[PDB]
Order: structure tokens, then sequence, then C-alpha cells
């Protein structure tokens, strides 16, 4: 439900975390 964006090794991903 909560969209959190995580950057990891050059990749930035906005992902829904429940």
């Amino acid at each position: 439900g909560v969209a959190r964006c995580v950057c990891r090794r050059g990749v930035c991903r906005c992902v829904a975390r429940r």
C-alpha cells in the first residue's frame, strides 16, 4: 500500500510496499 522508492546500485525503483 505504501509506495516507497528504493535506489539500489544505480537502479531506482518505486515500489508498492503493501
